[PDB]
């Protein structure tokens, strides 16, 4: 016979090193809801007036955010000119400084929420509100588009880097977008939305809950450098990226921590 191999009296220590790193990183970022998101944009248009902040409540997701982006793109053109206002209005803005905001606004940013399962607008909001009542993240994710509509591009984050499709398919869809949005919002030399994939790899490595931070750090990246390649030059370790990710959310909650709730600042 064969000696037979040590069978440790630990069942989850083969584990110990992911569970502790996960755990870790976990607490340094914890999620980011519709809410705090609002906030830090909030915050963001009186440091970047470019910045509309764009009602989270309900969010975007992928089956309406085309739609959604186009009616705000066409208010604006409306607003612009003198015309009245078709799209659907933010609750916690005044009519007037809604269209004020929509005047002023060269930078959309548009957060989309996901899950693998619902099929609709409808069942996406229900998946919403069950995961919020039993208060789990689960298989949700926060994505982020921004459109720049100085520069005319599409930017398309995923902390996930491919959790909804792969990056040539999102590519594609916002491509065909891209086009109709050159007929929607036309430019006067005719230049073309551009469209760039933000992510290369997984941004948020060892985390199930850092994605609505990195959206918003990602996005503040951008508002200090609309060619930023931040991306690039983060640490290679996941929890060194969270310590710093950590640093950023501290800042925002502390600089929104006494500015006014459920209220749009001045455009
Ligand atoms: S910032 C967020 C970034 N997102 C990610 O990183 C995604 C990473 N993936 C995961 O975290 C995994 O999906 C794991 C760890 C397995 C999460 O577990 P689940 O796959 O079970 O998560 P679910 O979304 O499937 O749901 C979990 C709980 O929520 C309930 N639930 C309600 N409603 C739905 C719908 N419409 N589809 C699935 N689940 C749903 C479930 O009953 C479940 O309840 P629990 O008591 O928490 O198990």
């Amino acid at each position: 016979e064969d000696l037979l191999p040590l069978v440790p009296e630990q069942v989850f220590v083969e584990m110990y090193e992911d569970m502790a790193r996960r755990q870790t990183i976990e607490a340094l970022v914890p999620a980011w809801d519709s809410d705090i998101i609002f906030k830090c944009l909030c915050y963001f248009h009186t440091l970047y007036p470019g910045l509309i902040p764009l009602e989270t409540f309900p969010p975007a997701t992928i089956f309406n955010f085309k739609q959604k982006i186009i009616s705000i793109l066409e208010d604006k053109k409306a607003v612009l000119r003198g015309e009245p206002i078709k799209g659907p209005l933010p609750i916690c803005c005044s009519k007037e400084n809604y269209r004020r905001h929509l005047q002023r606004t060269t930078l959309l940013p548009v957060f989309m929420w996901y899950h693998p399962t619902p099929k609709t607008l409808s069942d996406t909001m229900q998946t919403m509100k069950q995961l919020a009542i039993k208060g789990s993240v689960g298989a949700s994710h926060w994505l982020l588009v921004i459109v720049d509509i100085q520069a005319r591009r599409l930017v398309y984050f995923d902390s996930l880097y491919n959790y909804v499709m792969p990056p040539e398919n999102m590519k594609k869809e916002l491509q065909s977008f891209a086009q109709q949005l050159d007929q929607v919002y036309p430019a006067y030399d005719s230049k073309k939305f551009s469209v760039k994939i933000a992510a290369k790899e997984v941004i948020q490595r060892g985390s199930g809950s850092s994605c609505g931070a990195w959206c918003c750090q990602f996005l503040h990246w951008y508002l200090k450098d609309p060619l930023t390649d931040a991306l690039n030059d983060l640490p290679v370790d996941s929890v060194e990226r969270h310590e710093n990710l950590a640093s950023f959310v501290q800042a925002c909650e502390a600089a929104v921590q006494d500015l006014p709730e459920l209220s749009w600042p001045e455009a």
